[PDB]
């Protein structure tokens, strides 16, 4: 998905 931190950060 895409947060910024949860994702592997760097808005994954």
């Amino acid at each position: 998905d895409k947060n910024g931190d949860g994702e592997v950060s760097f808005e994954e």
